[PDB]
């Protein structure tokens, strides 16, 4: 499980800065926005 399974495989995270990665799947974790039509 290298860089291209530290996503799924690695739930701890934190492999760089992650810091880039957040702020992404903020907006398709938090409740994901995108669910607004698919409400």
């Amino acid at each position: 499980p290298p860089s291209v399974s530290e996503i799924q495989l690695m739930h701890n995270r934190g492999k760089h800065l992650n810091s880039m990665e957040r702020v992404e799947w903020l907006r398709k974790k938090l409740q994901d926005v995108h669910n607004f039509p698919p409400d």
